[PDB]
């Protein structure tokens, strides 16, 4: 039918083979797997930059259930959302297959890091309260394009949306407690609401500039916490305006929080208003 149609065609874009790229140095490394530096040789002759994720279930299932969610990421279109280039799948010696992701490589990093290291001399200026909204605009624009094709996040925060080299914020990443909904908390359930949960407190962090959330609290302490009412605190010298935006995302019954539509138009609306 139309809809193994669908899915079928965009299989066919995702996989890129494994000799139009070349491998660099190791950018970060861990328990899920790694992130290098690489080239793509692309359809017209040249060379692009690009980051390499290199992910750990070994069976072929897995493998197929990688490959179409990866074609579902690789057909978003939006300038605020990461492009998922293609992926690629090496082979150990084992037999276990390793996948590979390859993104537009972004050398200004992710956003959490950038807003602490503009605190540092040496890192980015000060970064008035203007790009801050900005951040939070482009985020919102990103995040208003998924849910409008019912994607869901799973795992928005500073740390995984991505600076672009003219400073457009793009969401990327995708899937933590304390970014973590109360009803997701509760009844393992996510919704668009659970990621505008989430968007709040990206906000948070961004008005605060990489603070952790909720100091003084801590992961396990985090359900209880918000069962008895608590939220996140009005950052110092933070708009009431935007505070009220960001409260509002963290609203106990998930239908009384706004959309991202909603929060991008309060956004922009804010971000006019400001000299
Ligand atoms: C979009 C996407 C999808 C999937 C996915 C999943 C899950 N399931 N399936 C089926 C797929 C296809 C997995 N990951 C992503 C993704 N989106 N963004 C990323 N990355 C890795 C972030 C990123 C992106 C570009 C980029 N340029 C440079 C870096 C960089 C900068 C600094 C460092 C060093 N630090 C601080 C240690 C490291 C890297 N950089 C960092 O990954
Ligand atoms: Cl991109
Ligand atoms: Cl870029
Ligand atoms: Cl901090
Ligand atoms: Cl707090």
């Amino acid at each position: 039918g139309s809809h193994m149609e669908e899915l079928q065609n965009k299989l066919e874009d995702v996989v890129i083979d494994r000799n139009l790229l070349i491998l660099g140095r190791i950018l970060g490394e861990g328990e899920f797997g790694s992130v290098m530096e690489g080239n793509l040789k692309q359809e017209d002759g040249t060379s692009l930059k690009v980051a390499v994720k290199t992910m750990k279930n070994s069976s072929q299932r897995e493998i197929e259930e990688f490959l179409s969610e990866a074609a579902c990421m690789k057909d978003f279109s939006h300038p605020n959302v990461i492009r998922l280039l293609g992926v690629c799948i090496e082979m150990s010696s084992q037999g276990i297959p390793k996948p590979m992701v390859i993104l537009p490589f972004m050398k200004y990093g992710d956003l959490h890091t950038y807003l602490l290291y503009s605190r540092l001399e040496t890192g980015p200026r000060h970064i008035p309260l203007q790009t801050l909204l900005r951040f939070m605009v482009d985020i919102a624009l990103g995040m208003e394009y998924l849910s409008n094709r019912n994607f869901l996040h799973r795992d928005l925060a500073a740390r995984n949306c991505m600076l672009r080299d003219d400073m457009t914020v793009c969401v990327a990443d995708f899937g933590p407690v304390k970014w973590i909904a109360i009803e997701s908390l509760a009844d393992r359930v996510y919704t668009s609401k659970s990621d505008v949960w989430a968007f709040g407190v990206t906000m948070w962090e961004i008005a605060t500039r990489g603070m952790t959330p909720y100091p003084g609290v801590q992961n396990h302490e985090m359900y209880d916490y918000l069962l008895h009412g608590h939220r996140l605190k009005q950052p110092e010298d933070c708009l009431d305006e935007l505070y009220e935006i960001m409260y509002s995302c963290w609203r106990t019954d998930p239908l009384d929080r706004p959309t991202f539509s909603v929060l991008r138009l309060q956004l922009e609306r804010l971000l006019e208003s400001l000299p």
